[PDB]
């Protein structure tokens, strides 16, 4: 029976220096990509075109629609209960048309990409935890290698005494 | 920059799917790591049992 | 008997040079993500959309 | 920008935590490299020891 000998000469040539490992149970539903298999990532990205910057018509979908019916939208709560004459609002809401355009393009490029990194760093955040656990159980690892280190001292210098023979 | 801003939002998907996948694996390289520290505490051992073969 | 040989050469042939290891226990709940398992990381982060500005 | 932000303050926290798991380690490989310097020491006797040896 060698597997009772082994189990009892590694729990006697290894006394004291029994360091424990990590025992997270990361079987869970909480140690996936967030959200499960329905997260926001298994949408759909379109191929942007140039109709996602202005429909071409007032009040569309795109983005320079949007910003321009949205500061008209914000004008027309003051023309709407005094405080401006009519002649005012539309020359407010004229000379925002290069402002609009120009943060509706700015806004365009640069919404898809700033959602994937703030989508590709919760999986690296939620992995990172997963990465944790293992650096709490390389540490034992490389706390063994040092006695294990040690023990090739002794080697070594009990070696020095075979080559004098 | 319309092409470029959809690629980048469409070869992210894909290295967010996989990423799931590399997920699974880091949960498997886990219990990789912690045996691969009771296998050096048992070299540990064989290591110390060879002092005494030495000695003889 | 291997196991008390083994022992003895160890600290006879190492002598005076027995340094200490580190011994910090990391088996806390402060040795995982900060919040643990309810921290604001697993939350669900939607396509910024134009409707965001 | 305002997201990008948020997750630079949080996978950083992660990787602030792990580094003081990474603090230990570089305690205990700290007396690895000291064992690593006693066991050139032994080599150089060892290698010493051997030149006897060749020359009988």
């Amino acid at each position: 029976g060698a597997e009772v000998e082994a189990n009892r000469l590694l729990l006697a040539l290894t006394e004291g220096e029994d360091f424990a490992l990590p025992d997270i149970d990361m079987s869970g539903p909480e140690w996936d990509i967030p959200g499960g298999d329905g997260s926001p990532i298994f949408a759909e990205v379109t191929r942007l075109t140039n109709e996602d910057l202005t429909t071409r018509v007032v009040g569309g979908s795109g983005t320079f629609d949007a910003l321009m019916a949205s500061a008209a939208a914000h004008l027309k709560q003051e023309f709407k209960e005094g405080r401006i004459t009519g002649g005012e609002y539309t020359k407010a809401y004229i000379a925002i048309v290069e402002t609009c355009m120009g943060n509706a393009t700015q806004y365009l490029l640069g919404r898809d990409q700033a959602y994937w990194a703030a989508a590709m760093a919760q999986i690296q955040a939620v992995s990172a935890r997963v990465a944790l656990a293992t650096s709490k159980a390389q540490y034992v690892l490389a706390k063994f290698q040092a006695l294990n280190a040690k023990s090739e001292y002794a080697l070594t210098k009990l070696k020095l005494s075979t080559e004098s023979e």
